[PDB]
Formats: structure tokens, sequence, C-alpha cells
């Protein structure tokens, strides 16, 4: 557990989990490599009916349409496009307790967690030039390698 280091933009390396701790509802982390594949995640807070929304994505004002049917749970959702003008779908979510959310670049994808805590998994996204991926984090986030992905998935499933 390499953090934790504040909101930036980098290039992590592939392999590692970047394990981000947001403490506000809103936009938590995006990247994209220019070409065929934009991901954003959004928090979304406990109990929301169907709602129109504006979120800075890529630094450009977006209405996303959003939801959390859980009464109490928090919701994670992977916002992506696949082409710079494509609309943006929503792909997930990852219902969470403790508020925290991972992504990492692997085997030619973005992976990031997915289902209900405390018995959380992990999706993909296909991506080209996976390695390359600049991440901009929006809040405080921690590294931790794959090799240590069962500790990931301890934090995401339960808190640090
Ligand atoms: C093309 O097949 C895949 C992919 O990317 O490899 C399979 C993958 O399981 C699926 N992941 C999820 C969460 O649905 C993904 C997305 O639907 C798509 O990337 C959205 O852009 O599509």
């Amino acid at each position: 557990l390499d953090g934790p280091y504040q909101p930036t933009t980098f290039n992590p390396p592939v392999d590692y989990w970047m394990l981000l701790a947001p403490t506000a509802a809103g936009v938590v982390v995006e990247g994209t490599n220019n070409t065929d594949r934009w991901l954003a995640t959004i928090l979304v807070e406990p109990n929301v009916t169907s709602e129109t929304r504006s979120y800075t994505l890529f630094g450009t004002q977006e209405q996303i349409t959003i939801a959390n049917a859980s009464q109490t749970q928090w919701k994670f959702i992977d916002v992506v496009k696949t082409t710079q003008n494509g609309s943006y779908s929503q792909y997930g979510p990852l219902q969470s307790t403790p508020k925290l959310y991972a992504v990492m670049k692997h085997n030619g994808k973005i992976y990031t967690y997915n289902g209900e805590t405390p018995n959380v998994t992990t999706k993909y996204y296909s991506t080209t030039n996976y390695d390359s991926v600049n991440m901009t984090a929006f809040c405080d986030f921690y590294i931790i390698p794959r090799e240590e992905e069962s500790t990931c998935t301890e934090y995401i499933n339960n808190g640090l």
C-alpha cells in the first residue's frame, strides 16, 4: 500500500491497481487513450431516482442521466465512450459501503471493480495502447501491485 498520493494526472504502470479514496460525490478518476477509449468513474450518492446531472468530463460539461437504486450504498459508475465524439454509456456498477474504488491497466484493457461490497468482483474494457493511458485522479489514491490484488479487494470490500 503505497500512498496516499494527492490528486494528479500521471501514467500509472501496468498491472498496478490505483485505489481511489473519494470523499465527495462526483468524478473520481478519468483516463483516455485519445483514440478508442474514454473512461470516467463517477460516484453517486445513495438513493437517487433517475435524474440528469452535469459533470465535467475531460474538461467539458456533459449531461448524464444517473440513478442509484440502493437506499444505503454508494454507486460507482464507469461512464465510457469509444470515439471522441461518441455518447457516454454506463457500465458497472459497484455498489459500495466503504467508498473505495480501483482501476488498473492490464492485458490490453482497463479493469475496474464491480458488484456489491462486501463481495466484489472486477470487469474490464478493451483499450488500444492500454499501457500508455494517463489517469487523472480527482481524490487521494494509493498504488497496489496486481500480485497483491487480494489486499486491494479486501480494501474495496471492507475499507482501509
Ligand atoms: C468488447 O467486449 C468487451 C471488451 O471491452 O472487451 C467485454 C467486456 O466484458 C465488456 N465490459 C463490460 C463492463 O461490459 C466491454 C464493454 O461492454 C465495452 O468495452 C464498453 O465500451 O466489452
